[PDB]
């Protein structure tokens, strides 16, 4: 089967190169913009017949320079978020190249010697033609060779810890080098104040003014109070639609006047009567502007519509950090102050939630997520069993009998049990985001981090265990509740080696296909070129998210974390996974890198704040691998193996706490020394400027233009 | 046995009143100071033949006024720490009086009806003469009466939560009312700075000056750097001994000149020669003062003896809170700043520990404490087995054979297996304190909190489980590792009801004897009246801790927490515990209260900072009780009981998180609004004062007078 696994790997990787070579269709085809190639439009890098000269690019024109770019240049090119979200793949490569080489060179000799040693079969074809069981399953039960495996785990853990520390430090520095060296972010001068207490007869702005004038003098440039502006929101959306229509009309008329074609409201007939179709639109523009002026200034100064919150902006980064990192009032749930996110980041929907409501919602949704993940299968199984092809017979399917069906469509109709499951798994990121938004979090970044954690846990349970143990998740939970605390590692560890090869197959299929497509799939082409004729036109109306808002940290960090888990679990047990997984990282660190160059924007941007999240998951996967190896070595009766492999997770958790205490605070909480240096430098560079004008207009709302 | 339990309770409570009546020996005996009665000496309330007129106090002269005192008066009398440490007993009373009355009035009827209902035996002696099994053990297996028990648990939990919230709020307010209304605490203006980084050629004081002048301007009154002054410490101790000797000599000479008795160094003979014994002592006083002046000023300004730390004192409470609650430098483990404890509180021994050393020590001692608690019995069993009466035979015990022994001493020689155990349990608070100090914590209060947590966990495991399950703790851990996760509650809950009566006996003996003695025991009299003739004299030389430094929060909070555990576990199962335990609380809330009046000082004083610790333990004990009740009701096959009693702990933990998020921050981290009001009031009251002189002398060291 070793020959078979080599051949299957070759076929899959050759299909990978085939997708990479159909990637060489762009820049030869007419209009040469299949991948939207946002490079000049990503951050407006220049925004605002074709028979010869092929020149045979041979994909050499993109392959090396995705590596040939300075890294600060990449940071300014895309942002610290995306550079770190590629440094995650680079990290994974750093974990699994030395582990791979050392694991092979030490285990595989020691591992594959049980039959005999120092023989003449090395030159024979039996060297590389037998079963691919040069894994821990080859060693007899009580042989001392198992000791080697033990030490390898230690080494691997230590090595992983090394990079996980070094890596961590690196990203920390980068975030700091991001905050100190940047150009005029309003969020550095602003603090979100939440849950101010009601007063008898005093406007909320009056409360905030008095409170932050008494308690934060010498500072407190200004403050913006928040409000529920729903009418203004729909009106400005209508204004944006009208603006798009007017721009389209003007462009068409300049392209072709058509003797002043006046067509409007022709669908309704008598309504509109198609008077002028130009003066009409400017009429709605003027009208909309009128009620926005009339009501925009009215909603701000009225009660029963001003929820308790504000974005207080200060005169100094030092002062803003001071107000953000302290608590103000005797009640720790009143006058909450936190570092204001980027104005783009803010989640304006959840700034009016009392503390008791927060706690209630968090408990409700923790229970709900538990019930979701552990009773994953019951409702979808029920509905799929209800959705039967024989039970769907009705008057309409009379023309849709088996006579015309089942030809090329029978695959989907027979795979419908998989269709319902795939439907739910496709909605799952959305369910996790909804459950995150319900428990108010106020910042898109925190929403994404919470959804990433929920997805990580759900993905762990379902994918990992349902791959390793029997089918249903709730019965698996019941069984694990009815096994000893010393039996769970034993059963999962003993089940690992047979699923080794299935995990090899999953790595190739899922990971390799994902990265191979990720350069360009059906989906981006079929959305963009269809939206070409669907929404407005080819590419105008820059109020749109067809170009991806952000490469998913919500979705995608959990997947590569799962691959971390596979790599760490199978390093001491069956190292045959360990080369294949490497290739995935390799290709990933290419594709997404090049992808980060060309087609991804930033929906928000918060200084790689998510990294401690990732680091915690890597430590968790490492501990899981150590526990499963301890269980497996417990099953295959060895020397004292439970003590070593149970003391190792303790050391891993201790190192995790060291990292969580040392480098982690730099990702949430802004040092005073850095603020003081930046403020002194800013005063030296620009000795005069009106900060008030630049500040008290960035945290109003997106609706208030 | 119900008659037997009533009689035993009567005997124990009558012995309690007998100890309370021998408590009526003071104030009739000559010199009437058996209990040292520190009331006038506790905080110097006035510091600096006897045949008729007995007047028959009849312990009515202390019994009511221990309740008849305003509570702010008590706070100023002893401190917020001790008032809260009595409010813990008051809390316990508030938990267990309504639970007691409602549990009796609802359960005991419903509980004791299984044989039949609406009978004529109520007037018969069988009403209150049978076995005391009107407990949950009386109800048949599948009877729906168990539902009642379920709801009771809910009610009890809810009620407990109620007080635990209300209580919590109350103490929070008190701490705030303590900090805002107080007279000139230096700690309110000072922040402990730790782990400053080394510099090439710059004194540590220079580093701190520059750092806090650049980053904390408009503030930073001064700073005190710390040092290792060991020689100065022993020299000043010798100075204190010499001062005591001189004071004793002067007092004796004034009492009796004895023709100028000149006796000194008479033990050595030729040494000293007893020249004058007065000019000699003033000579050592002058000499000691000389080298203290010479070396005290030299050790401060030299390297290799100044560890990285300082106590930076500011110009405003607002500024001090700002510096305490923020982080300064890019490295979160460098330039650590925390609210300075009281100068008395500071643990000067652990202000020079890098972060990596802290983490290493914490892991080492977490592992060590685990091994201590779970292998509690092995070494002491080994040493006791080695210490045999027959194996101790030697040349010395020739005169100490059985001929003269075993008469009245055979009890101890046969109880030696208990003697070794009791010895270890007596040293256990000291071991916990040592293990707390090893992991540097910088503040006596934090040392006490950590030791209290360690004692709580150890006490839980050993006392509780070894009372409920079989003997050895390590074999108990092995068994619990080899039982299912669904079997631990089952086994402990089923073991609860038979140990109910043993817990009744433990409550009377241990708790009642402890509170009964706690008014006055053998130990305080035999230490004080012996120290009368041992150390110096009756009561002079006020450099001594014979009067207790502090009523033990280190030791004693864990014990009454264990009693909380007993009360919460046995409310739905066997309510017969529940009156008896009440009495203990009652007597406790008297004795310690009166005790807090008369004989306890404050070794340190930090604004009842330990309360969230206590609240967390109460929530933990509540959850443990709910789990054990779920296990018991699982054993006695009832209606669906696992769901209700497993959803209840989730709600308990959620409420605990709500409390931990709302009221808890007020106990560690000083609000800015309160600081601003206090500073404005202080400026208004005293518009002029030199803060520098009052500040830069309180955080130097105790050695630098
Ligand atoms: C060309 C020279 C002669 C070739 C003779 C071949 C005869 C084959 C037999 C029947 C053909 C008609 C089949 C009718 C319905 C098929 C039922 C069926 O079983 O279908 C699926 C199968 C298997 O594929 P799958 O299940 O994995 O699904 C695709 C999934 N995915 C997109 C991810 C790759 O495939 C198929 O049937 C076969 C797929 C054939 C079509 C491929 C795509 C064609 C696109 C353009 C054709 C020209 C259009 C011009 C439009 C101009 C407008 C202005
Ligand atoms: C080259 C010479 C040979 C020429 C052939 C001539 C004779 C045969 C001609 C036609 C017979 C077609 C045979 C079967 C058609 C298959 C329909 C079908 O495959 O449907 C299901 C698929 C969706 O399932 P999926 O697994 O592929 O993607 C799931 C997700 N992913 C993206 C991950 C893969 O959807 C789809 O293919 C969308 C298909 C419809 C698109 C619009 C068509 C234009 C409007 C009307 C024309 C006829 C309408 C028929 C209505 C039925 C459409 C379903
Ligand atoms: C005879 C009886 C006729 C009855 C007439 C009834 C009236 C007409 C009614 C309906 C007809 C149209 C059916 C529309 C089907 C499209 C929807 C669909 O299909 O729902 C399956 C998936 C949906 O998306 P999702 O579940 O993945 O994610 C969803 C969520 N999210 C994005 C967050 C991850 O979509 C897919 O699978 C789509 C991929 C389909 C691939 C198969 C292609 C068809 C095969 C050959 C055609 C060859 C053309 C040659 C072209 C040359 C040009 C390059
Ligand atoms: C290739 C397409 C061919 C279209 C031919 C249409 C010919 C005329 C017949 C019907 C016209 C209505 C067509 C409706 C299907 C559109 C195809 C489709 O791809 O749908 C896409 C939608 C959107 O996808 P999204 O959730 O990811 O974006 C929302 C969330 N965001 C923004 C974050 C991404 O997905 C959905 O709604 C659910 C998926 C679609 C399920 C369709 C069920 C149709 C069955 C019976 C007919 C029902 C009434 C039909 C008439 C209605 C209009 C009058
Ligand atoms: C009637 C009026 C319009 C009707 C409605 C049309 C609406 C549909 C529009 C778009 C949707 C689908 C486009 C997909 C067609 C491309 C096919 C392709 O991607 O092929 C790849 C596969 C490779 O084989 P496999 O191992 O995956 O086995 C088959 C899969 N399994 C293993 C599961 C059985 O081959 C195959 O599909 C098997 C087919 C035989 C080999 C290729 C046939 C020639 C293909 C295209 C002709 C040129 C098109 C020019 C126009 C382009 C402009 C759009
Ligand atoms: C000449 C011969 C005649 C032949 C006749 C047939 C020819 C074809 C006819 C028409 C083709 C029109 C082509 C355009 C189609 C566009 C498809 C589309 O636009 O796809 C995407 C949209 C999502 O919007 P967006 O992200 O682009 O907006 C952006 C969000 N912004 C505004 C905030 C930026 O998808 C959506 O429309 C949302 C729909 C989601 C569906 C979920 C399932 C709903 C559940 C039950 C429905 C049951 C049926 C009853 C329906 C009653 C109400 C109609």
């Amino acid at each position: 089967t070793l020959q078979d696994i080599g051949v299957s790997a070759g076929i899959n990787i050759l299909s990978a190169f085939v997708f990479f070579i159909i990637f060489a269709v762009l820049r030869l085809q007419p209009f040469n913009d299949r991948v939207y190639f946002s490079k000049w439009y990503l951050k407006g890098l220049r925004s605002s017949v074709n028979l010869d000269f092929r020149s045979y690019m041979k994909f050499l024109n993109w392959m090396p320079e995705a590596l040939k770019m300075p890294e600060p240049e990449l940071i300014d090119h895309a942002g610290l978020d995306s550079v770190v979200y590629l440094r995650i793949y680079w990290l994974g490569l750093k974990i699994f190249t030395p582990i791979a080489v050392l694991a092979w060179a030490v285990l595989v000799p020691v591992n594959w010697t049980n039959n005999t040693l120092e023989m003449a079969k090395q030159l024979r074809n039996v060297t590389s033609s037998d079963i691919d069981k040069l894994s821990v399953s080859n060693i007899p039960e009580y042989s001392m060779r198992f000791w080697t495996h033990i030490v390898m785990a230690y080494a691997f853990t230590i090595w992983t810890c090394y990079v996980l520390m070094k890596e961590y430090e690196t990203i920390a520095n980068m975030r700091l080098q991001f905050v100190a060296s940047e150009a005029r972010r309003p969020d550095q001068f602003t603090v979100l104040v939440r849950n101010v207490p009601p007063d008898a007869d005093e406007s909320v702005s009056e409360l905030v003014e008095h409170f932050f004038l008494v308690n934060h003098p010498d500072h407190y440039l200004t403050h913006q109070v928040v409000c529920n502006a729903n009418k203004l929101a729909d009106l400005v959306k209508k204004k944006k639609k009208l603006q798009n229509w007017l721009d389209y009309y003007q462009l068409k008329y300049a392209r072709n006047n058509s003797q002043r074609i006046m067509v409007k409201l022709g669908f309704l007939g008598l309504w509109g009567q198609k008077v002028d179709a130009i003066e009409h639109y400017i009429a709605e523009i003027d009208k909309i502007s009128k009620e926005i002026s009339k009501e925009r200034e009215e909603v701000v100064n009225d009660p029963k519509a001003i929820m308790p919150a504000a974005f207080v902006s200060f005169k100094t980064r030092w002062a803003a950090a001071v107000c953000a990192q302290t608590q103000q009032t005797r009640n720790p749930t009143q006058w909450l102050t936190e570092w204001a996110p980027e104005p783009r980041d803010v989640f304006w929907s959840n700034l009016a939630i009392p503390y008791v409501s927060l706690t209630v919602r968090r408990l409700i949704m923790h229970v709900a997520f538990f019930f979701l993940t552990f009773f994953f299968i019951v409702p979808i199984a029920f509905v799929q069993s209800l959705a039967t092809i024989e039970g769907i017979v009705k008057a309409a399917p009379f023309l849709k009998f088996i006579v015309d069906d089942k030809f090329m469509k029978s695959v989907i109709q027979g795979f419908l049990p998989g269709i319902a499951l795939k439907l739910f798994l496709a909605f799952l990121p959305s369910i996790l985001m909804i459950m995150s938004k319900f428990e108010g979090f106020t910042s898109i970044s925190s929403l994404e981090r919470r959804a990433a954690f929920r997805y990580y846990i759900f993905n762990l349970v379902n994918v990992f265990l349902a791959s390793v143990i029997a089918g249903a998740a709730f019965e698996q939970l019941n069984s694990f509740l009815n096994q000893s605390a010393n039996q769970i590692p034993k059963t999962i560890g003993v089940a690992i080696p047979m699923k080794a090869t299935f995990f090899i197959t999953y790595i190739m299929v899922d990971g390799w296909a994902g990265v191979a497509g990720e350069i360009l799939m059906l989906k981006p082409l079929i959305m963009f070129h269809l939206k070409n004729a669907f929404l407005v036109k080819t590419d105008k109306d820059r109020e749109e998210a067809m170009d991806p808002g952000s490469i998913g940290f919500n979705t995608g960090e959990p997947r590569i974390q799962l691959y971390f888990l596979l790599g760490l679990v199978y390093a001491p047990v069956t190292p045959m996974l360990l080369p294949f997984i490497l290739v995935f990282f390799a290709l990933a660190y290419i594709v997404y890198r090049h992808q980060i160059i060309n087609v991804y924007n930033q929906e928000y941007e918060s200084a790689a704040a998510f990294w401690p999240d990732v680091h915690g998951r890597v430590i968790a996967a490492l501990v899981i691998s150590q526990l499963l190896l301890m269980g497996l070595l417990g099953t295959k009766h060895a020397a004292l193996a439970a003590p070593f492999l149970i003391a190792l997770p303790v050391l891993t958790i201790g190192f995790h706490h060291f990292c969580k205490g040392r480098y982690e605070p730099a990702f949430i909480r802004y040092p005073l020394q850095e603020a003081m240096m930046k403020d002194t430098l800013e005063t030296a560079r620009e000795p005069n400027l009106n900060l008030k004008g630049y500040l008290q207009n960035a945290y109003v709302h997106p609706v208030f233009k």
